[PDB]
């Protein structure tokens, strides 16, 4: 059944709940944000009200085939009434088109659902500024003291200046990024530019960023592969094997890959920094796993809410074990205590 942590009390509205079949008093289902765990369950025979934003809805028109009249895209940074209550959508800083939702209830109770978030401090001059929280449904997966991770821009960084040194000692070798969902496209953005190239792909993953109001995107991807030196591939195409045999592919244009792996967290970020990244390599192949992520590190996290000091926190990550539950419910005491509210 649709658990408790994907139901707004005093509403019948529910997030990121579309795998359940009809869930009984709902009259408002509520997309954060097109990733598939996320979206599970919808398809072009979904017949209940959707309400997202305007890139979801593009995605989820294009992509799944949901009907139109279906689909209600709203701005954000706006109060707009929902089956007559009160709701915004906030920029996440997670993939394109990602929200967090404010719901403003009958009650006088003010509610935060994250979605799936990077917390960030300009958060803390939204409209949250403006009024008291007083229950959170936080994405926690990243919840543990050991996960740290370098700044966006700080990754994005060393994989310019990686590509850029490689295919300038070497001009016939090719740069290949893996990708199997949304997000994270300023990785292979950031690679091209700096190149002079655009990015090549598959018909299906361009017809993808062409749903995401990217500006100028036209300028910056193409179908061609033949004209382009970054490619992206399906993820499960990065390792030795699927890049020998797409090396074979691109018919002696080049001798050599550069690949990356955007992976979350991985356990060398416990040991290494990012000037001190190296590749798995096998002959004329390498793979750089870097740690480019869309999710708050633990201290993003704790700052986050230390900051917005929410009566309630509702987990909505890692809920399935009682070892996960009880470590967090230390860490939200912890945090509650250190801060005073
Ligand atoms: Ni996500």
């Amino acid at each position: 059944t649709c658990p408790f942590y994907k139901k707004i009390p005093g509403t019948g509205f529910t997030v990121d709940a579309f795998q359940y079949g009809v869930v009984e008093g709902c009259t408002a289902y509520f997309l954060t944000h097109f990733h598939s765990d996320h979206y599970a369950g919808l398809s072009k025979h979904f017949t209940f009200p959707v309400y997202c934003s305007e890139i979801t809805g593009n995605l989820l028109k294009n992509k799944l085939h949901v009907q139109e009249q279906y689909i209600h895209p709203l701005p954000l940074d706006t109060e707009c009434i929902v089956n007559g209550v009160k709701v915004v959508l906030l920029d996440a800083n997670h993939c394109p088109g990602a929200v967090m939702i404010l719901f403003y209830l009958p009650n006088g109770t003010v509610i935060l659902h994250t979605g799936d978030f990077r917390a960030d401090p300009s958060m803390e001059r939204s409209l949250l500024a403006d009024q008291k929280v007083h229950m959170l449904y936080l994405d926690t997966t990243y919840c543990s003291p050991e996960y740290t991770f370098p700044s966006q821009q700080e990754v994005i960084r060393f994989a310019i200046n990686t590509a850029f040194e490689a295919v300038t000692l070497n001009p016939h070798a090719l740069v290949v990024c893996g990708t199997y969902s949304i997000g994270k496209e300023k990785v292979f953005l950031a690679i091209a530019d700096v190149l002079g190239s655009k990015v090549g792909m598959s018909q299906e993953k361009y017809k993808t960023l062409q749903c995401l109001n990217i500006p100028e995107i036209n300028s910056l991807i193409t179908t061609d592969m033949c004209s382009s030196l970054v490619h992206l591939l399906p993820m499960m195409q990065i390792n030795f094997k699927g890049l020998q045999s797409h090396l074979k592919k691109c018919g002696g244009k080049y001798n050599q890959i550069l690949a990356f792996r955007p992976t979350g967290w991985t356990h060398s970020n416990k040991f290494t920094r990012i000037a001190d990244v190296i590749p798995q390599t096998k002959g004329n192949i390498s793979i750089y796993g870097i740690p480019y992520s869309e999710h708050s590190s633990y201290l993003e996290m704790k700052r986050f809410v230390q900051w917005l000091k929410p009566q309630k926190i509702i987990p909505t990550v890692n809920v399935g074990t009682w070892k996960s539950r009880s470590t967090m419910e230390k860490y939200f005491r912890e945090w509650k205590l250190e801060a005073g509210y």
